[PDB]
């Protein structure tokens, strides 16, 4: 299972809630985390077991309350961050420049919610993180950004 670190969740962590969309929290908030588009950005979570694969859709819904709200024209996820196996549990952080993405909307003002995608053996699990990009972002402390060798 796993927790958000940065940027914060809808709401709670609660393990057994995780193999629902949003981790049960289905609902947006409106206490979102001013999210940077200059590239000092990133997804930091913290696993308590590893092997697991991670990745994270995207809604640029202010809405973002249903799966659908997560997918293409196509009928595809809008993936934010692709799929990969991660070797190590505690902490797992990958940078993330959402203007590298081939998605309209994305700019400055723009609500957003990233979905983390995750299975370890026990479930696929989700939590979100409901953001509004800005050009910069000031107090943003990188600190939490690391990967663990545990
Ligand atoms: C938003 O507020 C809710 C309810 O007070 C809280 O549980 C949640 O942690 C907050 N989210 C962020 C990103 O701080
Ligand atoms: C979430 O929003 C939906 C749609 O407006 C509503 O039907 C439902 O009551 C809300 N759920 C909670 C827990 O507030
Ligand atoms: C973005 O979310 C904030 C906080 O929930 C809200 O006040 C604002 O109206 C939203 N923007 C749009 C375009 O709806
Ligand atoms: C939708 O997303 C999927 C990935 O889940 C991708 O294969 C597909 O090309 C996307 N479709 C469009 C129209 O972007
Ligand atoms: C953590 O490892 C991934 C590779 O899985 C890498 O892309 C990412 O930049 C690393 N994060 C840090 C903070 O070194
Ligand atoms: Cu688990």
């Amino acid at each position: 299972h796993f927790q958000l670190q940065w940027p914060g969740a809808r709401g709670a962590f609660v393990a057994n809630d995780e193999v629902y969309f949003c981790g049960a929290h289905n609902n947006v908030t409106t206490n979102r985390t001013d999210f940077p588009l200059d590239g000092s950005g990133f997804v930091s979570i913290k696993s308590g077991h590893a092997p697991y694969t991670v990745g994270a859709i995207i809604s640029l819904e202010t809405d973002a309350d249903a799966w659908e709200d997560f997918k293409n024209s196509s009928g595809g996820d809008q993936i934010a961050i692709a799929y990969r196996q991660v070797d190590n549990s505690g902490t797992y952080c990958v940078p993330f420049n959402p203007s590298s993405l081939n998605i309209a909307g994305i700019q400055d003002g723009a609500n957003a919610t990233i979905q983390v995608v995750y299975t370890g053996g026990d479930g696929n699990l989700y939590q979100c993180a409901d953001v509004t990009f800005r050009t910069t972002v000031a107090n943003l402390n990188s600190s939490v950004c690391t990967n663990s060798t545990h």
